[PDB]
């Protein structure tokens, strides 16, 4: 339904934020 | 419906976060 | 409605994230 | 209700993201 | 309720974004 | 329920934002 669709987009958002955390880690390392 | 509208805005949000991850990767590389 | 209000705030969130993406691109370029 | 409460927190989230955009602009300017 | 639970997580999300804003300010100030 | 699922993804989003704040703190320190 529409409520599962919202949960699925939030899962994609969490995945992109995890990627941003990883790159900010890489910036700090440099 | 409003429900679908919310899911579509979350899709747009995921896309912008994907772009931020890409630019942060480039910052880390430099 | 309250559901519309939520969608409108998510639109504002997408707008600010696009700006953050553009600035991170400028940081990467510099 | 909680539905207005949810919109109010999203408004706060938008405000913090606007602040992040502003600081990133300043980082870019010094870049 | 779960709608209250959703609002409570969004409050936590706002708090972390406030922290990110402060750290970005510190990066900018240096 | 999907409403619980939504709250659980928001918890994951908060966790990744906490990580971003921590890494930005490390960038700021340098």
């Amino acid at each position: 339904g529409e409520l599962k669709a919202i949960a699925q987009e939030l899962k994609a958002i969490a995945k992109e934020l995890k990627a941003i955390a990883w790159e900010c880690k890489a910036i700090a390392q440099g």
